[PDB]
């Protein structure tokens, strides 16, 4: 019997916890993992320094079929120790069934770690406020069962079908916000029902990390002394904060582009509707998936620090580095950013706009007209 250990996430937030999954056992080297985080390379002097290491490309928010090389390796008895992201946790899953399905004498699910893709999980629950939660939760328990049989996948409720896993697995969820499912009072009955299967993401794990395990974790997530030593500036600071687009239409991403360099400058120019004041230094810290969107800012704007795009907002405040301001578009950052360092959160471009609702119904905004991006005058 041996227990392989599977890290898979196309997106941000989700990797960010499992590598500090990975680092707290980062001592044993001969432990098999497979590593499907699509945002996140190990680099090599790390790799090397470990045995039964793989790594799986994700498509379509699956691992590809490149798994089943890598599970052929181990031909005894093997135990899945399975981490995902939520959201996409039903596709996530679908080639590890279907390897199981093939292997049913031998290969078996020991347990599912899940953790938000962000605030899509919260956008997602927001809509199914005028529902019958328990009865979703029951049926989604139903066609779960159906989807284990048979490996074929049809939901009534795909939003609640993440959340029924341990109708079928030992589970653990680790949530962006615990308060949500206390706050959003049709969802009780979902909150009674994951009863102890659940905590908040623990933005203190890190600082109980030995120095040695701190330096290791900062090299998993692309942190480095000279992003450190730009944010030790002797400066009041301001981190404007990108989004992204999932389309591929040039127009959508040139007017995100656009939009998004004139809220920065609505900002920092003393003529903006959100002017800091000009004592600020300003950074800007892209989505990791900004592309060209992100070039945009950096070619446009004067005066800006640059913090690269692949490094996740949040190891700024594991590392103690946060600014006095951060502004821009709604990110799930801001789900865990205290909330004396909030400039403004811009929406894009609506009282029961979804976003709008998850962040009233949190604290995170408060109960002022919301700024949409297209009601800004082009500075
Ligand atoms: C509602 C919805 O669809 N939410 C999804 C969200 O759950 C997740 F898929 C992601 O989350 P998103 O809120 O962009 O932020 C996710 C994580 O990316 C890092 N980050 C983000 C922005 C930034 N300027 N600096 C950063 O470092 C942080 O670690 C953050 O927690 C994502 O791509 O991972 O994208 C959004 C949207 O699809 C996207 O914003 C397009 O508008
Ligand atoms: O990168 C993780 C996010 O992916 C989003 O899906 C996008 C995808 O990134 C893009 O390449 C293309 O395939 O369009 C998709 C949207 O339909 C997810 O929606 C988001 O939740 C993140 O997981």
């Amino acid at each position: 019997m041996k227990t392989i250990t599977l890290y898979l996430d196309p997106a941000s937030l989700p990797a960010l916890n499992q590598l500090m999954d990975f680092t707290q056992n980062n001592e044993d080297k001969t432990h098999p993992r497979i590593f499907g985080l699509s945002r996140f390379k190990i680099p090599d002097n790390i790799i090397t320094q470990y045995q039964n290491i793989h790594f799986v490309e994700l498509k379509d928010n699956r691992p590809t079929e490149a798994l089943f090389t890598i599970l052929d390796q181990y031909p005894g008895n093997i135990e899945l120790n399975i981490h995902l992201n939520i959201a996409h946790s039903v596709q996530l899953i679908r080639p590890i069934l279907a390897y199981r399905f093939k292997h049913l004498d031998r290969v078996s699910i020991q347990q599912l770690n899940l953790y938000d893709d962000g605030s899509m999980e919260y956008v997602d629950l927001e809509k199914e406020e005028n529902k019958d939660i328990s009865a979703e939760i029951k049926q989604a328990e139903k066609q779960l069962s159906h989807y284990l049989l048979t490996g074929k996948i049809k939901f009534d409720n795909p939003t609640i079908a993440r959340y029924v896993w341990q109708s079928a697995f030992p589970v653990k969820y680790h949530f962006l916000s615990t308060d949500y499912f206390e706050k959003a009072e049709f969802l009780q009955p979902l909150k009674e029902y994951l009863a102890e299967n659940y905590q908040k993401m623990d933005w203190t794990a890190y600082q109980q990390l030995t120095p040695e395990q701190q330096a290791f974790y900062l090299t998993l997530v692309g942190f480095n002394d000279e992003v450190k030593q730009s944010l030790e500036v002797q400066q009041a600071k301001f981190i404007f904060t990108g989004t992204t687009t999932w389309e591929g239409n040039t127009d959508v991403r040139e007017y995100y582009a656009q939009q998004q360099l004139n809220l920065l400058n609505h900002f920092t120019q003393a003529e903006g509707d959100l002017f800091i004041g000009d004592h600020y230094k300003i950074y800007f810290k892209g989505h990791p998936r900004g592309g060209e969107i992100n070039d945009y800012i950096l070619n446009n704007a004067k005066n800006i620090t640059n913090i690269p795009a692949n490094i996740s907002f949040e190891v700024l405040m594991m590392t103690g580095l946060l600014p006095d301001k951060v502004g821009g578009v709604a990110s799930s950052l801001y789900f865990s950013l205290p909330k004396e360092k909030i400039s403004h959160i811009i929406f894009t471009s609506a009282l029961n706009n979804p976003y709008v609702k998850v962040m009233r119904r949190l604290g995170i905004i408060d109960e002022s007209q919301v700024i949409f991006w297209d009601s800004l005058k082009q500075l």
